[PDB]
């Protein structure tokens, strides 16, 4: 339920312009899983809502404790994430889509 979960969100734009209406996903990321498991979650949200299928993701930026956006393709760094959140006594996360 609510208890192990973590509260990620994905701002997944169309082409980045002046006019896209970004959509930002919710969905509870547990704490059991890994930077695999997590990049599958978050394409699975894409065509979750839209029926068209668009070139598969591999890059995503979470937000740290200062609030810029930091690169995440790493294992390690899926690890320091939980370990950010942990400390900051956080919950959520904001992801942006590249």
């Amino acid at each position: 339920g609510p208890l192990g979960s973590i509260l990620f969100r994905i701002s997944y734009n169309n082409n980045s312009n002046n006019t896209s209406s970004s959509e930002i996903f919710t969905l509870l990321v547990e704490k059991v899983w890994n930077f695999d498991d997590l990049i599958m979650a978050i394409n699975s949200k894409i065509s979750n809502t839209h029926n068209n299928n668009i070139s598969p993701i591999t890059k995503i930026k979470y937000q740290d404790e200062d609030g810029d956006f930091v690169v995440l393709g790493s294992d390690e760094d899926w690890n320091v994430a939980k370990e950010m959140l942990a400390e900051n006594n956080e919950k959520f996360l904001n992801i942006r889509l590249y």
